[PDB]
This record gives structure tokens, sequence and C-alpha cells, in this order.
């Protein structure tokens, strides 16, 4: 099956490279990017990036749901339009197909 975990990785590791403010915003705060995998907030979160990816491709996805929650941390349109490069990097490292349209849907509501 395709490694989405390793994309996930992928895409964090692309995501606060290029904004490593964003990542003041985790519970990993601070933490070292290459150290970020022996981090168990940060193992929570890919976790639940992983799952919604899934989610997602699955159809049970709630777009919305997550969109709101963003909104709830300050995290925008802006955010997302920034995440959805990095997360097409990740995606192509890996051989994996591009997820912008599920971007796309999360935007949609943004
Ligand atoms: C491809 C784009 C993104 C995806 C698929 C994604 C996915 C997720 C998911 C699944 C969660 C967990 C939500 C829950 O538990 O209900 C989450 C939480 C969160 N996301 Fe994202 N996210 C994306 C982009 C971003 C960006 C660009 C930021 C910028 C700051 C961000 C900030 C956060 C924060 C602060 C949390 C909460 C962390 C915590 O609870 O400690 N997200 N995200």
């Amino acid at each position: 099956m395709v490694n989405w975990a390793a994309v996930v990785d992928d895409f964090y590791q692309e995501l606060f490279k290029a904004h490593p403010e964003y990542q003041n915003k985790f519970g990993f705060k601070g933490v070292a990017l290459g150290s970020l995998k022996g981090n168990a907030a940060y193992k929570t979160q890919a976790g639940k990036t992983v799952d919604y990816i899934n989610a997602a491709i699955g159809g049970s996805a709630d777009a919305a749901g997550l969109a709101s929650r963003h909104k709830g941390r300050n995290v925008g349109s802006a955010e997302f339009h920034n995440a959805k490069a990095c997360l097409a990097k990740a995606c192509s490292a890996h051989g994996a197909p591009d997820l912008g349209w599920a971007i796309d849907d999360i935007l949609s509501h943004l």
C-alpha cells in the first residue's frame, strides 16, 4: 500500500523548513526538525494527518470540520496554500498520488 506515513513525514519537513513559525502552534514547538520522528507530540500529529489523508481517500473525511478547527487555531487560506505546495512535493518524492484536490476541499471552507 502507499506509504502515507513517509509522505506525511516529508510533508512536515518541507512545511516547517519553509515556515518554521508554523511549528510554534504545535506541541512539538522548538524541536529540531531532524529529531521530530522521536518526539511524542509529533508522532501523534503525524498519525492524525495520515488518518485524515486515508479518510479523504476513503470518503469519510470531514473537510468542513477540519477547516473550522484550523480557523480555531488562526490558521487560514494562506497557510493552506503554502501547505498545498509542500504536500505536492512530499507526494512526488514517494510516487504517491497528488493530494491537491483534498486540500482544495478544505480550502473551500476557509
Ligand atoms: C495539507 C494541509 C493540512 C492537513 C491535511 C492538516 C491536518 C490536520 C489534522 C488531521 C489535524 C488534527 C485535527 C483534529 O485532531 O481534529 C491538524 C491539527 C492542527 N493543524 Fe493542521 N493540517 C494541515 C495544514 C496545517 C497548517 C499549514 C498549519 C499551520 C500552522 C496547521 C496547523 C495545525 C495546528 C496548530 C493543529 C492542532 C495541533 C494540536 O492540537 O496540538 N495545519 N491538522
